[PDB]
């Protein structure tokens, strides 16, 4: 894969806000590449190109949730049983995409040296137009306040629900079935409380400190 110096990357584990920053990305441009891939497996062709790359990290109890209910909604993903069962294989890392603590930490580290704007689901919910602020200063881009607000509003997401070309309800029933859970379903950090158990909670930050030990940190709430 021959890297072009000025292609722009987004990289995320997945539910972490790909289609999310997809959008506003989209937007402020208005080549953009998105993957999925952790670090260490990214072409080398991209790092001598020093190619700008935005990463999106998000709080893990959010993410496995959210990917919990895609599971049950996507017809090409696994069964997950319970949110007792995908846990134990979220934490071991034992899901499409492997390991979400491989994947954040490895990127975090790979900043000191690559060209990376490393930014926070959590942060971004919190105030769009800081995080937005951020990216104009890393793409060397500059927008009015009128269209930096139109982003704004274009990519909250009440309005990118009803999007069909954001919200997946373009297509088949069968490959996604909204009824059992929407692609987008709540866009709210914290929602994993919702979920876990405050036993199923202690276990986790319980793991989670031994997989941590990365000046990563995150919001589990806003
Ligand atoms: N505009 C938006 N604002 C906030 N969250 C959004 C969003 N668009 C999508 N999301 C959330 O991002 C997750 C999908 O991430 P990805 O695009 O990387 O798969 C879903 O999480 P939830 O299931 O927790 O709501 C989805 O609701």
């Amino acid at each position: 894969f021959q890297a072009k110096p000025d292609d722009l990357i987004l990289a995320t584990y997945p539910k972490s806000g790909t289609t999310w920053m997809h959008e506003i990305l989209d937007m402020i441009l208005n080549q953009l590449i998105k993957t999925h891939l952790p670090s260490h497996l990214i072409p080398p062709s991209i790092w001598k190109e020093n190619c700008k790359i935005v990463y999106v990290a998000r709080n893990p109890k959010d993410c496995l949730v959210s990917y919990y209910h895609f599971h049950r909604m996507a017809s090409f993903m696994p069964d997950p049983q319970n949110l007792e069962e995908f846990y134990e294989k979220f934490m071991s890392g034992k899901v499409v995409g492997g390991s979400w603590f491989d994947h954040v930490k490895g990127w975090w580290a790979a900043k000191d040296m690559h060209r990376i704007l490393y930014l926070f689901y959590e942060d971004i919910k919190k105030d769009p137009k800081r995080e937005i602020e951020k990216i104009l200063k890393f793409l060397e881009k500059d927008i009015s306040e009128e269209i930096l607000n139109k982003i704004i509003y274009h990519t909250s997401f009440d309005v990118m629900k009803q999007n069909p070309m954001t919200n997946y309800t373009t297509l088949p029933t069968s490959i996604m079935d909204h009824s059992i859970s929407p692609f987008m379903r709540k866009g709210m950090p914290g929602d994993w409380k919702n979920y876990f158990t405050v036993a199923q909670n202690e276990e986790f930050d319980k793991d989670y400190q031994k997989k941590m030990a990365s000046t990563l940190t995150f919001r589990t709430e806003i």
